[PDB]
């Protein structure tokens, strides 16, 4: 029908305003200062967002345009957030600065394309500089500091991350679970995780993450792939004479062969999940066996000649809970048998030694390793359930950031890298003036987040920024110290990856926002 | 869509106003003074709330924001109320004071985080002080006084609690039932209670408590777990040739194995409940046997080879009523056989003696103890049914508070502990000024409820508070006396646990309220 | 009309907003930077206004409350403006800062009285510091600079002031007149000034100043006081033939008798003025003689026996123009008799030497001095009449400021004194915290105007202010230099008096605003 059109600046402004609103909350929240943000929920009690990210999520704009603009930033921010594990706010902050400048440039009427290109070019240059700048991660104490950064002055999270990290080992994966109680618990977990996808997003559970968690799942393992429903059905009868979420492991499902019959034919009332059996070939079988032992269930294979129909519920193992993500499917804890698990591990271990070949050894060793799992679980307590969820999310983000940060090594925090790079970046020129301005804009954007921290300090960011820029090498401002010192010496370092990730995303967002001169909507 | 946003103070104010409104009623009601509050009900006759708590429940705010804010307080208050058994109002009162100050501080613009931390710190300090301050509970006369406090000058409740408590014994559990008639009846009850959960909240009955009560329940006991519906079904046929609520006892239900078939397949028209059979192993069987005798029903086990299908309704016992809560499932009174029950008890008792081992003795002794139950039931009469319900609720709260109070021992009432602690607390300083103010705020919050009582007195709380603070040791004001005397000497003591519980919750609430600077809602 | 009564912040808020609006324009204009302001006109092209004072004058607020608030500032500012001659804006700027803070404090709910007291206390302290800080005025080159400051980068004004000042002498009074033409004209004017009041404000001329200027005045001098009209009348009759405006000098004119008859009876179509003859006794006569010679008119005394009636117009002298103010009455230029005037001066001069006594010498010397000194007049040209008026006003202000500045000596400009004093002030504490905050507020207020200049520079005032504060001695920022240097060395100095005056007034204004708890207005 009729469209309400806003031209250029008009289109931009809606996004910009939305961006600003979202950004403002985020910026203040970013850094230790932001205590909290809260807003209502349509259903249920209103959500409260401790984190900057959560704030962005929480914040919705009444205006469609503004909201959409806000959403765009958030979505990018989240993506950066996931990968980096941290720097969600930073990306948002960066984006806002870039966007605003871009918009102004838009006001200038310089073709945004050059600017975008310039920005991208600047980003690339900055990235390169950052990479060189970045240095190896410091020790666990640093790690805690890294954790704290993700923490946003959540001391506990950093401590937990460090503590979990120490026990597990940096290499060892750490998993987070909701705390049993207010006090956190760190437990080594028994179980194995195998990287398998979820066959269909349909399987994908309710939660936003889309990882599916089953409570007291039942595990049916078949070495053979599950061709059709019918074979499955007798299992199902045991299972629809069941209910708490059944997990099914099949070597393969033809999303052709299984899916049509299963979905239509099968009520699927009981929760069901399907995963491909880990590994392939004998190894796959071996993995299945390992899983089966861990589950405590039994596996049925054609070679065995056991029938799925014949197999009862008992054959199916149970898990305390299972979490599945597209990348990987894990069982938090199979009931298993303590002896059984150990025995299998030993047997596999013996096998590992036994096999002459490295390859054989590797498969076995991998298998054994999985069984122990080396997994650590972290529980987060909270005053309230809501808090716990919030805390947990923060913790998870921190963990990812920390892990990434350590491997990458950590660049000086405080946006020191960003400021430092920008200066170098400034010298570089874009192909054309429009590009040049964009490049400058990007540089400006980088500078801003340093200022924001300063603003939180209440110190005038101009002086700090100037001083920071002036200092060669790694120079930065420590909010807590409110003294000038080497970032490395300070030991507060922001992860290279997180910084890089955030910057890239922010730049991308900004460019996108910049590009759309005009927006059209239905009236 | 578009959102209506209130920033910071705007967000807070809605909550604050709501809090104040709710709080005001609660505060006045708190203490003997508050005669009553009443408001309409959407359906049915409007509820009338004698109690402060009920007032809060009753009071709803038209404004969503205000209402939500009010709700938040109430929910916390209720939680405190449950645990403490008393002090529901106190928590509310405390919260309001804290919130208001926090809001003002919010107006100050000091970061609430520090304040919250300070408040928490203050709370912790106060708690420690309180614990030291607290002293052992006094005698039953004191108990009645304790009861009266929960009573809010409900003399009857305190008397009933004391009376019930005396007969049952403090240790012995006391249960409350609606009064048969206006006159209360205290009867020792025959029956056993076993701690078992309800399999599903679905089972959970209509009432808010969620405890499920069945009228004239039928009890089917199986030693063996009920794997599937089908085995159940023939029982059901007897029971679908039935209607008034069937209770089912199964050793285990796979919420996998039973649930899918039962729910979908089974109409479940007749009320059904499921509980796991108490105990495990032989003891579980023994417990089942004890239950079976008490029920007067019979239990069927595979070992017996009796069939569930074979078993008739007659095999199933009947109970006058059953109440189930997640923690525990109890049968108020199985029809049982008087002789049978006694005989079983004796047999078990003999067994207890017979067993050499302590362990064997313990299991038997526990079993025997349950059968007698040592249970006492209290009936509350009322002029009207509504009143009775109100009274009953109050009675229950009092009982919990009293029981907790006795074990803990009772601290001086009148908020004496609170005032006393605060002074000590005041000396302690928070890490930072913002924290400091919050700490002070908390202290102020503690003081307030003393004032409220004074206000009810009409005496100027300032003088009283000052005097109370001035007095060392336990110093307090007795409203009734309107004379200064030792709280202990007065013998009016508020339970340590209740006070502690309320304070902690109130603090938590306040912090939460404080945190949310701004609230966003859809327009 | 009706009355609307309000109490509370709301009254304040209106004032604050009004203040800000006026202040903002003024602040930007203040310092060389403020380009301009414009006004509308009902008829003709809209007027355009210049300097900040003019800006403030031009600015009116639609809202009564806001307007009134704005007005209050302006009135005080003008008063300061008059006395200082400069610093109108500064006072306004200071006031705004103070007011806002005070208002915030009002928001705080601290009792403003303490704050006002604290502010006053701070002001006093600051004043003392300033006085000590102040140093003697520099030479004419400095004077021009002083002029420029009043100039607000009006080079011409400063030059004119300096030029006029040089010729006249600093001590010598300089008068400003509208320029004959675009080019300014500086003419020294012969004449004597004697401090005499205007008998009645009725006499007071049209212009706002109320000083009365007569064009080609005729001077009638009577040694005797002019008791009544009748004696005057025959002079007047000649005056009728006259009509060049008549000035009357009488020893004393009783207001009632003369004025009543004169005003009512006499149309007074020709302007008439009356002044008391300068001096008393013989000296008065002598002064009269001196005046008479300077006028070139003759004086009639009873002792002489000359009759006023007898005296013709010729006896009355003429002046090119006369200006009268309440404090003093001056004749810009009597036509005089060249020979007569000179001879008398010589005679007086001889007398001065001649007189043995100091007293005689003093009177004579004073008499000669008045004639000798003469007066200097400055004409200001303009592109347009409107401009000229504006320029003239600015010039006048500058002149006053310069004159004051020179005598006082000039303190470092740039608000350096203000910033410097504040630091010292900060140490001083008010009696009570509320006072303390007010004191701090005042200090903050002082700092602000430095910032404003910086802001105009575009440099971040924070750094500058910090730097300025840090420097001991006279440290300041020169806008033009944009380099740090000694203010004195720079030679840019703001007059002590002007600074002091502005500060005091501003403080007074701020204090006043804070109070006024209740306001009543028409509905
Ligand atoms: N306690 C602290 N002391 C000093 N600097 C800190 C502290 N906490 C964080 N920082 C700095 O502030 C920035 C990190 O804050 P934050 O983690 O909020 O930003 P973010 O990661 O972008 O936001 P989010 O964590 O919500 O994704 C970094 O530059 C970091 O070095
Ligand atoms: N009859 C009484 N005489 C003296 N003081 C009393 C009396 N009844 C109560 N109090 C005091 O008043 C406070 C208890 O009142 P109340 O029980 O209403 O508060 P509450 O427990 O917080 O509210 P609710 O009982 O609704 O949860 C205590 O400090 C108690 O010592
Ligand atoms: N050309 C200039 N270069 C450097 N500083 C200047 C210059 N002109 C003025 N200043 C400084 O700026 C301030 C004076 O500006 P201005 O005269 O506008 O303020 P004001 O006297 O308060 O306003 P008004 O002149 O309208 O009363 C002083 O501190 C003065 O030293
Ligand atoms: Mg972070
Ligand atoms: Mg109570
Ligand atoms: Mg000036």
């Amino acid at each position: 029908a009729a469209k309400d059109v806003k031209f250029g600046n008009d289109a931009r402004v809606k996004m910009l305003r939305g961006v600003n609103v979202l950004a403002d909350a985020v910026k203040v929240t970013l850094g230790p200062k932001g205590r909290n943000v809260v807003l209502d929920k349509s259903f249920g009690a209103p959500t409260i967002t401790k984190d900057g990210v959560s704030v962005a999520r929480e914040i919705e704009l009444e205006d469609k345009f503004e909201n959409m603009g806000a959403q765009m930033v958030k979505e990018v921010a989240s993506k950066a957030n996931d990968a980096a594990g941290d720097g969600t706010t930073t990306a948002t902050v960066l984006a806002q600065a870039i966007i605003t400048e871009g918009l102004k440039a838009v006001a200038a009427g310089m073709n945004p394309m050059d600017l975008k290109r310039g920005i991208d070019k600047a980003v690339t240059a900055a990235v390169e500089e950052l990479k060189a700048l970045s240095v190896p991660c410091s020790d666990s104490k640093a790690i805690a500091q890294v954790g704290t950064i993700s923490a946003n002055s959540d001391e506990t999270v950093g401590k937990l991350i460090a503590e979990a990290m120490d026990k597990v080992g940096k290499e060892g994966v750490i998993t987070v679970e909701d705390g049993t109680g207010l006090q956190d618990e760190l437990d080594v977990v028994e179980g194995m995780q195998f990287d398998r996808g979820y066959l269909s997003p349909y399987f994908i559970n309710k939660p936003e993450t889309g990882a599916v968690e089953l409570e007291s799942p039942f595990i049916l393992l078949a070495d053979k792939k599950i061709s059709n429903i019918r074979e499955m059905l007798p299992v199902l009868e045991a299972v629809a004479k069941a209910g708490k979420p059944l997990l099914i492991i099949a070597e393969d499902v033809e999303g052709e062969a299984l899916a049509t019959l299963v979905v239509n034919t099968m009520r699927g009332i009981v929760k069901v999940a399907a995963v491909k059996a880990p590994g392939f070939g004998d190894r796959r079988k071996a993995m299945l066996q390992d899983i089966a032992t861990l589950t405590g269930g039994t596996v049925i294979s054609e070679e065995i000649g056991m029938e799925l129909e014949k197999a009862t519920l008992e054959d199916l193992g149970q898990a305390k809970r299972v979490v599945i993500n597209k990348d990987t499917t894990t069982i938090i804890d199979g009931v298993g048998e303590e002896a059984a698990i150990q025995g299998r591990v030993a047997q596999i271990r013996q096998q590992i030694e036994e096999a002459t070949s490295d390859y054989d050894r590797e498969k076995l060793q991998e298998r054994v390793a999985k069984l122990a799992g080396g997994v650590a679980v972290i529980k987060v307590g909270a005053a309230t359930e809501v808090e716990m969820k919030e805390k947990k999310a923060r913790v998870e983000a921190a963990l990812h950031a920390t892990r990434a940060a350590v491997e990458e090594g950590v660049v000086a925090g405080g946006g020191v890298a960003l400021i430092r790079v920008a200066s170098k970046l400034a010298d570089l020129r874009g192909q054309n003036e429009d590009q040049n301005v964009g490049i400058k804009v990007a540089l400006r954007a980088m500078e801003a987040p340093l200022r924001q921290i300063v603003l939180n300090c209440g110190e005038e960011p101009s002086v700090v920024a100037n001083t920071v820029k002036g200092g060669d090498g790694n120079y930065g401002y420590n909010a807590a110290t409110e003294e000038y010192g080497n970032m490395i010496d300070m030991g507060i370092l922001d992860p290279t990856k997180v910084t890089r990730s955030a910057l890239q995303y922010a730049a991308s967002v900004a460019g996108l926002m910049i590009t759309t001169e005009c927006m059209v909507t239905d009236l």
